[PDB]
């Protein structure tokens, strides 16, 4: 009975890791997600140059989730370029290192030069297809015109197996249209099923008050909130894109969240707030919250029962 | 002291009514509706022949809320006209009467109907833009010029004052550009946010599978889980329709969720997955609630707070 996965020519542990944002920004932050029992770790979404981001208070948290507007803070590309080239221990566990360009050209840039580390290392791209385009337009992938450049541009540009951080899909029409756009690109190896519920606004009730300062309050909403949507993107996109491999994450507050997150087809389950919440500590009571909820069914791995929720009649 | 309101050239005797779907189907449940303390009802949508819905199970509540995928159950057109014009008691309470036709001529044909009741008879329209969009095609509001039409069509059509109700938007340039679209239209004088959360899916850890029927379990999210996307939008529309009402919807169960609600810039606050399991009592609980938040900071109307969420800077 094992937690133990094979997949992109990689061996993992488990399948829990952190979300791109939590736990991942700093390398004291990335050495602590490498000392953990995570099965793997993604590093904080990054741009060519480095940024300080929004204005704080610009992430609160709550019983029910979170609510974040960061704005890209990160340490830029060559920092975390250069911790996958030579400061990580791939020895502990796999690690995978997320772009979000502010274009087209930053981010081919990007994977231009990360090619040839991801070759003689094996890091593995998360291409963040929420990072931003014009500003009065729908982020990228919502946006299926400027999503079908991105990766035609980066497939190009990388010529090696890479994955997608998509955000959540509300109509039918838009999971058909968005899988179809993936699955023109065979470079696409995996697909990342949510990022935070677009735009919520979390008012504080004896303030009158937004509880986040930039952007008027409005922000990502991440948690118990959104482990639905989450679970329904894993499985659209896990019935429409059959030689593409999903990763769950989305409210992944315990092994039962996993365990749900798994049937809807993910192969990895990335924990976003619980994480940020409670701490690294939260992957070995994970660990172990699944392998009771598998004993318990009689399930000895995870093919066993991924991709295997049932549907009435 | 009291929360009686003026919209629409109506009387309401608080803001608070069920949301459309939810005890408002039959005769039984819109006289039920009628006897409750909500200031308002809203008739479950329709469509001009009746309809039998999908297969059952197609609505679950559990703790954080609801999913839902009726098909559009209902008595029929000829029946809700009959209701608006020879059955309710306006000196009781106001109607609202909710349409979601197949095509913007099985519309047009009701509107045209509903025009000469709503003259005599004061019934208020709600314009359910969740409707069907043709082949290939995302629900209506989730494709502007394709609203557009609708509103042209129907405003053409009607030519009375009306409202319209959406499903909720997650991006910035969306709410840009829905808010345009609406505001080309001064007939529409109230806007309701939001409709269900599109196309969730809750997954049971026990039975390892789906708990609705239709749609391979998949469905609209109501509930604790959409509030956090109901007040973004309902600000996100007051904002951006000044010369609108804004009707909240979306994750009340207590006055406390309605107060948010209304600091959001709500003038109506609808109920629907609470009322739902709590049952039509939960109105006379929804009202001492946000009557008692009000007396504690000291406001002694509506008008005092709605649309003041403060914003840090
Ligand atoms: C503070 C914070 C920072 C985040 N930063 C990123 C990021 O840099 N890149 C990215 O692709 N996703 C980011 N996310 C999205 C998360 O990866 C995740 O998809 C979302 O929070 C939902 O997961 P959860 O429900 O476990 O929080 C961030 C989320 C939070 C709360
Ligand atoms: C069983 C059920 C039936 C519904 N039927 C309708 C409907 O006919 N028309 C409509 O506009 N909304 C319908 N809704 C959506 C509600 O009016 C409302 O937008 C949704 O429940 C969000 O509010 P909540 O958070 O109170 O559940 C329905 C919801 C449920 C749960
Ligand atoms: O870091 C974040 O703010 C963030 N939060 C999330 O929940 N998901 C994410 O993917 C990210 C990073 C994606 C993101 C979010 C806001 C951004 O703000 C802009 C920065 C520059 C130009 C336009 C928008 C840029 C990237
Ligand atoms: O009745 C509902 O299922 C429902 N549930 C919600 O949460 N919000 C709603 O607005 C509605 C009614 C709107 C609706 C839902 C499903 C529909 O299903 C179709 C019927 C025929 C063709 C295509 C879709 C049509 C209208």
């Amino acid at each position: 009975m094992c937690l133990k996965l094979n997949l992109l020519d990689h061996v993992f542990a488990n399948p829990f890791m952190n979300a791109a944002g939590v736990l991942c920004s700093t390398e004291e932050d990335l050495r602590c997600m490498t000392a953990s029992s995570s099965g793997a770790l993604v590093s904080k979404s990054c741009t060519s140059a480095p940024r300080d981001g929004n204005p704080e208070p610009r992430y609160m948290a709550f019983p029910l989730g979170s609510i974040n507007s960061m704005g890209l803070p990160n340490l830029g590309f060559d920092f975390y370029l250069k911790y996958a080239s030579d400061l990580h221990d791939y020895s502990k566990k796999p690690l995978f290192l997320s772009i979000s360009g502010l274009s087209v050209e930053e981010n081919v840039a990007m994977v231009r030069r990360l090619a040839p580390v991801a070759q003689e290392k094996g890091v593995l791209l998360e291409l963040n297809l929420s990072c931003p385009n014009v500003p009065g337009k729908p982020q990228v992938a919502y946006d299926f015109e400027a999503m079908r450049t991105y990766l035609q541009q980066v497939s190009l540009a990388y010529g090696l197996p890479f994955g997608v951080k998509m955000p959540p899909y509300f109509d039918i029409a838009h999971f058909d249209t968005a899988a179809a756009v993936l699955n023109e690109f065979p470079l696409v190896k995996f697909v990342t099923c949510v990022n935070s519920v677009g735009n919520g606004l979390v008012i504080d009730a004896e303030s009158e008050s937004v509880v986040i300062k930039p952007k008027q309050g409005f922000g990502g909403l991440g948690g118990k909130y959104i482990l639905p949507t989450a679970l329904a993107n894993v499985n659209a996109f896990y019935r429409r894109c059959p030689d593409k491999l999903v990763f769950g994450c989305g409210g992944v507050y315990s092994g039962e969240d996993a365990f749900l997150h798994i049937l809807a087809g993910a192969s990895m389950v990335q924990v976003g707030t619980a994480l940020q919440e409670e701490g690294p500590g939260i992957f070995t009571r994970l660990e172990d919250e699944l392998l009771e909820i598998m004993a318990r069914k009689g399930y000895r791995t995870l093919e066993e029962f991924r991709g295997r929720v049932k549907t009435i009649e």
